[PDB]
């Protein structure tokens, strides 16, 4: 239980995993996950594993970082393949999250982690 994933995270740090991490993700996944800490507060995003289907423009499986609580304000990157994304810094209290696998193909996944800095 099982293809669930996401939602609202308010810790000073945590892990994101793929669903099924350590095994392949699925086909036809998408997760949200939207990190809100205190204000004044920034995120520290960090690649610890990273392995999505690959293509030119990643259409197909892709995590998205949003410098935002929505995934339409702030976007900072796409990223699949199976190289790790560089760490991202958010310039506010709030980060966004999406992943989303396609109807074929799947791999590894990945675990992202993030954490709070203090002013
Ligand atoms: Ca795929
Ligand atoms: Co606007």
């Amino acid at each position: 239980h099982a293809k669930e994933c996401g939602g609202v995270f308010t810790d000073p740090k945590q892990i994101f995993k793929s669903p099924g991490f350590p095994n392949e993700y699925e086909d036809n996944q998408i997760c949200y996950w939207h990190i809100r800490l205190k204000y004044g507060q920034r995120i520290h995003l960090s690649f610890l594993d990273f392995d999505l289907e690959d293509d030119p423009g990643c259409l197909a499986d892709y995590v998205e970082i949003y410098d935002s609580y929505d995934d339409v304000h702030g976007f900072v990157g796409r990223y699949c393949g199976d190289e790790l994304p560089d760490d991202i810094i958010s310039t506010g209290n709030v980060m966004t999250l999406k992943f989303l696998s396609d109807a074929s193909v799947t791999a590894g996944g990945f675990q992202i982690k993030y954490v709070a800095m203090d002013p």
